[PDB]
């Protein structure tokens, strides 16, 4: 295709209105006072959302130019949520603030790559200013307040969230669902968790948040790779009536013998999808035979000689619901039998006691763990559907910024961090004073935060800045109560892990993305 | 298709001004403060890159004569990088100053062909020069020079593949692939190398770089050609649902019964790939027996009778990851068993000791040295995926560049050693007053380098050049610290064969080119 | 009114082009074998000419540029022939020529004063030459044939011209009349000549032939500066009464006497110069 | 007419066309390899010059904002010539080099006018430093080489001007007028002079001239002023029954008396020049007194009571000629005896010695220097008309650059001095990053000069910069032999003032048009 390439400052001021356009729209949204806004879908209703992530990935400029910086910032958010699942926002305004700042830099005359190898050298010193700085999260309490924050200021789902990490503790795994009631609800019910994905990209549902989900799915398991179609036709032929929705289990699974016809076999009413098992070998086995006890199934094994045309519909599992992602599986709810469930956990334990090797003791109490932890579901309660998925949104949004900080720990929110590692930062200098320039705009940069959520309540920033970094130690700006004061006190917390991962990816975008003189293009 | 003909000065003026875009868009790249680009992707995001050789393959131009002249100069960063994989923005640059001076010879009335024949002349008398010029290239601290300059002056790389060349030796196999952590890993696993390539380009992976790469392949081997699909659709069936992708290896494979029916049979979900085998008769079959015991698979031979419906999953060979190329094709890692891949080895060597004809003990020596050197791969840690890829470029164009340094020689970097020759070449005189022009072109031509690299660190080019001119020996410019000293000492330098191979590419191409009087095109 | 530039090579090309227009529509007519240029006229029937100044007089352009370049070169032309009275078309082809190869090489990255010193060298050279090339033409046998050529090949005046410069010697004055009878007549009378021209180019009787011709005229001889035109009111009113064309020579003529003079001629009153 | 506004940075860009515009278009001629520059006539043959007064004067824009930006550097640049005489281009090129670079730093964020405070300071370092690096103009050969290379290179003129100031001393009136000879005539005669000029600018018989040149006028010297042209009415019939040019001096003219003048002269009925009376009280009438003896004339005063209506044609003074400049008139050869003008010259000596304020001893000091020393004539030689008043103009300009580097002094030219001072301005810091870049842009951009002539030459102008900068003293290129060497050596220099000159005006309109946010301009129509 013909190329329309632009050269220099038009392709950068190109780069830097489309820029402009997606971090407005998604700055939008950063803070207590944050405001959500608007994207439009076409095969249903509008989708409000102040999920900073899903909107930078709508927006697609008209502009080849301003549609490509678009994208190259959709990135930032696309990686922050993929790593942590918030700040993404925060990603977006670093970015910004650090791609506007270059640019005048190098429209001044600036070297971009000696900016790039600064902002390097800033940000590595930043992030081990704020692993210094990073404080252990524990008490519930904390945990409370950064569901709540994380959830703009959401009291209810911070407490419900804290709740369910008290009962399936640090690292049980919740699920976030639709409800039905009007009212938000915590159903700790038996569940599996295991970290396999998806083998093929065509099993996504309609939903694009990338995890398929099952209606009263039935449950598949197999450690040994069958052969032919017409052994597993059978087992197909009794899904095929059965009722219910197929999930196969397996080692490994291909896309020729089964992806290719089912696809052209089925139009998609009812979805049949196909897993991995995770470890392998004797592990794997005996993962395998406590999902089948589990969800009341049996396991195919050459050794026992029992086989999928002789399998039944009452021998294989079933499961009340399960959720497929790319990074982890989990079955949600499995009736199977309690007394089997029990049975089986105590098999393992006595498993636990018998044994004496460390990565077999391990392994069998990351089984007795996740037994015992079970599954929480959030049933997200609310009037209407645009309320259903925007209360999901803040949810999930809330829970994996408390995973994110159980995981690292927690810092000063709304981005007092920030202020405070650029006061210790100050410091900092590079190779020549070209290098000494790229730090400082990126001291100049990570001030950003707290002047688009200042921005955000209406509030001049920066009245604010300055306040802020006259003060010292987690002395900030609460902007839902208008005033200042300590964070820790009145809980206003980031998780270490998501102001690291978003200053990072910024910086790393945005270093490379300032060295940009040449855009080619389609016409 | 009706063709709009241009003749003489106007044809020659559109064709010259496509190539100044692209030269310009490749030359905006070239040198230590060189400066990425952005080339449009619409399947993805778009890619910020360095690599030259890509900038030059996705330049296409509205007008057709300016397109032409964007192909035929593509044409040089696609030979260059075909050859030695580094030095394409040089060829590039050198490229359009010889067009651009040989054009105003010719609009001055000078005659083309002569002008030509003065450039081949004074273009082999460089490569003669430089030949005399080369240095070869040891110590593992200027092989690490040349990656780090290689990657736009990546210390961190350049020491890695240092360590990389001084495990593996200096022929020894590397594979950059992408890596998982923030931070670039050397893993030199267990391999195998062969040069052989894919028999058909509808194997082409999503990627355009040219190589498929398979994700836990599954290796089968042959030596005697099968007859009939039947035969080896039993094997098919089983890695139809073994749940791994299907790399073949045989003498020479046909597209008839396999390619067109396989493209028909699956629409891509998982590749099956075939490759040819290198050597012949019984080298051929000691190579399928070394890579059936690296992979723990076996060899189908007429004489053993083992036939390919006899064959199972666990008969066959695996691999961990394998990526086919045209050039060469190569297993990265496969696990077979250690204990038996020992005893390979120490098979092979008592052949080697046993065995004394010269042919024999040098195929042997370069089994065992395959074996041995096994496979260094570098897992590219980045924070995105933007740096994912443009870290995967700059340390694939440090590999390339110190493979062509290692195999003929270095010489002094940022074109200093191509300004000497230059300088040793002023007294060259041609058949006639036009070559001695054409002579005089190809030596203003060659400062090309040197003043474009000054212009990306926007200095001034024509201090350089004549500060360089003045000097002798290995003095020249660090465009890094700005400052003129020797580039042996401080270890800039360029292979002998980029630069050469830069210079006779763009030598021929711009002296056939310049020649062109008549351009015929679609209206 | 507002100005446009344009600079650079598309400056060049495009007087360049005007260039070409106009030295190619007086180029056409060089030589004895000359074709014919026909030029119209707002009134009656189109003229039709062999002259080289006559077409070189109107060549003007639509597009500014090309139209400034053929005015340079009009310029050129008219002021050899000023300077010299004949060979305007020859002027204005070597003028084609040497800005045609000039724009070339100067478009090929040449320095373009370095051109323009080394043709000035060239061509005082070929004027030092052309000196020692030269030949007298005292004789008036070449007097008679280039007297010829000049008037299109027609040896009647060339031949007319070689007795009247036989009759006035080396050095003397020839000037031509009308004569009523259909044979040429040449005769010998003392006069006056001096190199002085007219106040007022609306002095001039006939705008194409250029000069002042008058026909027993009153001769007034001053040495002193007409300043104010009531110095001149007797002798307008002496000359109206008498009812004769009048010449006037004084030292200096100021705006006042010029411009009641023309006046005066516009009126047609009078017939002063 | 309504009016349409562009503020931001939409209006900088927009007269950083404009000046880019005038700017190349004046940048092409500078230097002796200035190339020549075409200009279009309504009527005729289109004009070729090197001058870059002529092409700065007709560049206007179609469009209203690079039009006006064009308007601002043809102001400074008029106004540079006006103040020297010369390097008009000079000026313009650093006006274009200081505004380029001063947009792009404002463009890209910082505070404007600290860039100006910085400029400023930058420049006012460079006026200094030029005045420490100025080099005295007294020797006659460097006047002549400076003569010379104003007039295009031509040692005729510039040795004519050299003997012009052997016969008038250093601070001696000198002016130019045409020969009919071939060979140039050069003549002392005791004259008047004094910085007055025309009413209105009608009086100016020459257009292209811009002086009103008059041969045997009638001089009326007042120093009444005339609120009626009644008063007048007796002097217009004796000299229009006379017939001669008529000058008046007086102490104010009115609207009356001008208009009816311009629509006198307009007329084609009398040739009337008119212009203010030099000084104030009694210092002015002495003076007046002064150039009556000279004349001839006498002084008319509403004090002691005789009237500009009782004027008799005895009573006006007169001379042989008189040239009437923009602010200044000079008088050559007038009729009234030189033994009066020495007993006037006696007179003001004894007031000289009497005096005792010292501004009035230094006004009749400068009183007795122009009645006694008189003015040179340079009538100019030649064969044809038209290089008489090109030579004519060249003589003008040559000898006002001429007095200018006399009055302050003489540098090496070619734009070294700049690139000099330049090299001893690197070291200057300003009170912040803003003045400290302000600083940076006045330095890279006062060596522009060099760069451009280079570019004149044909060659690389990045070379040849570094070199001299390389070099130290009066070391540079000869643009002209195109070669190293010292330009003292060769004779290539400029004055003092005319550089100085040209850089603060540049460095003043940068510093107006830089601040420039809101442009409004008239609507397109
Ligand atoms: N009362 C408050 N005072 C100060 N900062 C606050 C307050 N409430 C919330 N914040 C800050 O607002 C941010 C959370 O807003 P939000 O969740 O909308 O965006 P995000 O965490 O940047 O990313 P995402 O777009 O994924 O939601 C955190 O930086 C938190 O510290
Ligand atoms: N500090 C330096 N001083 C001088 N020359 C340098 C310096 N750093 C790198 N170079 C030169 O820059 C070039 C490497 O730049 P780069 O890798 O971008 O381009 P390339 O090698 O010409 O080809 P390609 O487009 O394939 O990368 C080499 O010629 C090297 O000698
Ligand atoms: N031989 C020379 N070598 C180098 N520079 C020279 C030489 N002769 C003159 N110059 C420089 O060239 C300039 C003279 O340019 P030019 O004669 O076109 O007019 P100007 O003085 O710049 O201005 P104006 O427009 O008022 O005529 C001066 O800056 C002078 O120093």
């Amino acid at each position: 295709a013909a190329k329309d390439v632009k050269f220099g400052n038009d392709a950068r001021v190109k780069m830097l209105r489309g820029v402009n356009v997606l971090a407005d729209a998604v700055k939008v949204t950063l803070g207590p006072k944050g405001r959500n806004v608007v994207l439009d879908k076409s095969f249903g209703a509008p989708t409000i959302t102040k999920d900073g992530v899903s909107v930078a990935r709508e927006i697609e400029l008209e502009d080849k130019f301003e549609n490509m910086g678009a994208q190259m910032v959709k990135e930032v958010a696309s990686k922050a949520n993929d790593a942590a699942g918030d700040g993404t926002t925060t990603a977006t305004v670093l970015a910004q603030a650090i791609i506007t700042e270059g640019l005048k830099a190098v429209a001044a005359g600036m070297n971009p790559m000696d900016l790039k190898r600064g902002i390097d050298k800033a940000v590595t010193a930043a992030v081990e200013e704020l692993k210094a700085l990073s404080v252990p999260c524990s008490d519930s309490k904390a945990i409370a307040q950064v569901g709540t924050i994380s959830a703009n200021s959401d009291e209810t789902v911070g407490k419900l969230i804290a709740e369910a990490m008290d009962k399936v503790g640090k690292e049980g795994v919740i699920t976030v669902e639709d409800g039905t009631g009007l009212q938000d609800e915590l159903d700790v019910v038996e569940g599996m968790q295991f970290d396999r994905g998806y083998l093929s990209p065509y099993f996504i549902n309609k939903p694009e948040t990338g995890a398929v989900e099952l209606e009263s799915p039935f449950i598949l398991l197999a450690d040994k790779k069958i052969s032919n179609i017409r052994e597993m036709l059978p087992v197909l032929e009794a899904v095929a009536k059965a009722g219910k929705p197929l999930l196969i289990i397996a080692e490994d699974v291909e896309g020729e013998a089964l992806a290719t016809l089912v696809v052209n076999t089925m139009r998609g009413i009812v979805k049949v999808a196909a897993v991995k098992a995770p470890g392998f070998g004797d592990r794997r086995k005996a993962m395998l035979q406590d999902i089948a006890t589990l969800t009341g199934g049996t396991v195919i094994s050459e050794e026992i000689g029992m086989e999928l045309e002789k399998a039944t519909l009452e021998d294989l599992g079933q499961a009340k619901r399960v959720v497929i992602n790319k990074d982890t599986t989990t079955i949600i709810d499995g009736v199977g039998e309690e007394a089997a469930i029990q049975g089986r956990v105590a098999q393992i334990r006595q498993q636990i006691e018998e044994a004496t090797s460390d990565y077999d003791r391990e392994k069998l109490q990351e089984r007795v763990a996740k037994l015992a932890g079970g599954v929480a579901v959030i049933k997200v309660g609310a009037a209407t559907e645009v309320e259903m998925k925007e209360k999901k949104a803040r949810v999930e949004d809330a829970l994996h910024a408390t995973r994110a900080a159980v995981e690292e720990g927690v810092v000063a929110g709304g981005g007092v961090a920030l202020i405070r590692v650029a006061s210790k930062l100050a410091d900092l200098r590079g190779q020549n004073e070209d290098q000494n320039v790229g730090i400082k705009v990126a001291l100049r940069a990570m001030e950003a935060p707290l002047r688009q959520i200042v921005l955000n309540c209406g509030e001049e920033p920066s009245v604010v800045a300055n306040t802020v970094k006259g003060g010292d130690g987690n002395y900030g700006y609460n902007a839902a109560t208008e005033e200042y004061g300590n964070m820790i006190d009145m809980g206003i917390l980031d998780p270490t892990k998501v102001t690291r991962s978003a200053l990072q990816y910024a910086a790393s975008v945005a270093g490379l993305m300032i060295t940009t003189e040449c855009m080619v293009t389609d016409l």
